Parts: structure tokens; C-alpha cells; sequence
């Protein structure tokens, strides 16, 4: 929620970027959610907190990644991408049993500064309340 707001924004944007930066990526974009290969940005899943919906999207949003399977298939017309899909930063809250979590939005360029896809990163949240209450 709050804590993730600032560091997940930065901390998860960057590790999500090491793998969203690999090659399977532009090639995942050449594919869709259920057949992509979001397992490497998940390399960002591990470094961040063993959890997240670290998603790279073809031009079709959807949590490519997530600990729970059902929260994935939901996100759509979320309108948060309407700004990123076309180049723009945006963050919003999701709300499901234990799923209460924050997520950021980022755009993908065809490699010409031309917006063609979006990178979202949702922190499922949970094993963190303690740290979130005293420190933040």
C-alpha cells in the first residue's frame, strides 16, 4: 500500500527492468499473457519479496505473474494503462482477499520512443505488515 508506493515504484521498476530488459521480453511482447515468459522479471519477484504480479504486457494488460492464480485474469480496462499504454506513469490499488496491494504502471517502446506496450508491477502485500507499520 504505502511503503510499496515509493520503493516498489523505484525498487521494483529497476529489477523489473533488468529482465524486462532481457530478450525474451520484446519477444514476449511478440506473444500474449498465458504464453509469454514472465518467469525472468520474476527474477524481480524473488529480489523484491518472493511475491508480486510483475508483469510485462504485450499490448494487452494482464498480470502475467502473481502468487495467487485468480487475481491475474481480473485486471482489464483498469484505465490505469490507458495513460501508460500510450506513454505515461500511473499507480492504483487492487482489492481482493489478502490481495489488498498497490501497483505501478510503465510504458514499453518499440525501440524508437514509440509506445507499444506496458509494464505493470503489483505488490500482493502480506509478509510485510509489521515492517510497513513501524518504519512507514
Amino acid at each position: 500500500s504505502d511503503m510499496t508506493r515509493d520503493g516498489l515504484a523505484n525498487k521494483a521498476l529497476a529489477v523489473a527492468r533488468t529482465l524486462a530488459d532481457s530478450p525474451e521480453i520484446r519477444q514476449g511482447l511478440q506473444k500474449k499473457p498465458q504464453e509469454s515468459g514472465i518467469q525472468a522479471i520474476a527474477e524481480a519477484v524473488r529480489k523484491r519479496n518472493d511475491l508480486l504480479f510483475i508483469v510485462v504486457t504485450d499490448m494487452q494488460s494482464l498480470r502475467y505473474s502473481h502468487p495467487e492464480a485468480q487475481r491475474i485474469g481480473q485486471p482489464f480496462k483498469g484505465d490505469d494503462i490507458l495513460k501508460a499504454l500510450n506513454g505515461e506513469e500511473n499507480v492504483a490499488i487492487n482489492r481482493g482477499f489478502l490481495a489488498q496491494a498497490l501497483r505501478v504502471f510503465t510504458p514499453i517502446y518499440d525501440e524508437n520512443h514509440k509506445q507499444i506496450g506496458v509494464v505493470a508491477i503489483g505488490l500482493e502485500l502480506s509478509r510485510v505488515t509489521q515492517q510497513i507499520n513501524d518504519s512507514r
